[PDB]
């Protein structure tokens, strides 16, 4: 009953690994098994649409823009922590990438359930995430680098 | 009703910052505000005794050995994840240290409560933590580098 999600690099078009999702007494667990990522902490979020295609914006291209914004079932219109209820239910803890470019440190999302995740897409950004909309919106994750649809 | 914990470097004897503890619907939140630490992921645990003094072992010195082993109220005798019940209730998520040596990424402990933490000590190790006793016990955190008693 556990889920496996294939992740692809939006830039190169090549796969960077897989993320396994599981449900437990305390929430959903995201177990990463990725590679070819830049070291550091990465913005890690569940997005609205179940797609990783591109989108257009004022004449420019947005890799993984079809996924839309962050998963916000309660229409909170705010970005925040994984343990605060007044923000995107899709706000996951940041994803850590080792010096060798690997990601295998599991993360927990207390406000989520497996059933509701299907049809949505997991997203990995280039910048980090300070879990706020200040001083940079959406935690400063910036561009989208890796993406995967949860089927 | 929130707690502030002073942390000291066991080696140099100098303070490296403070960690703020708070309680919320989903557990205890550890908000770090440290510095002078080596980049990477660090083993982060709550230990048994409320002390950071040294201890002796077979003729050798153990910095922060007086704190004892990991907090294990249920006497599970196993090291594991922060979201599994059959292991040290004191198993916290690993602590991330930036390239500039700062630690400010908050962490959540679902199985803990503030009241029970007092009298214990927060510990920071040199190695990481793979949340298991294999292939290295206690997640491979090795030596203790920073410590703080929760009063
Ligand atoms: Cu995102
Ligand atoms: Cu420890
Ligand atoms: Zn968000
Ligand atoms: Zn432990």
């Amino acid at each position: 009953q556990d889920l496996t999600v294939k992740m692809t690099d939006l830039q190169t078009g090549k796969p960077v690994g897989t993320i396994e999702l599981s449900q437990n007494k305390y929430g959903v667990v995201f177990i990463p098994e990725l590679a070819d990522l830049t070291p550091g902490m990465h913005g890690f979020h569940i997005h609205q649409n179940g797609s990783c295609a591109s989108s257009e914006k004022d004449g420019k291209v947005v890799l993984g823009g079809a996924a839309g914004g962050h998963y916000d079932p309660e229409h909170t219109n705010k970005h925040g922590f994984p343990y605060t209820d007044d923000n995107h239910k899709g706000d996951l803890p940041a994803l850590f990438v080792s010096a060798n470019g690997l990601a295998t440190n599991p993360v927990l999302a207390p406000r989520l359930t497996l059933k509701e995740l299907k049809g949505h897409a997991i997203m990995i950004h280039a910048g980090g995430d300070n879990h706020s909309d200040m001083p940079k919106a959406l935690g400063g994750g910036g561009a989208r680098v890796a993406c995967g649809v949860i089927q």
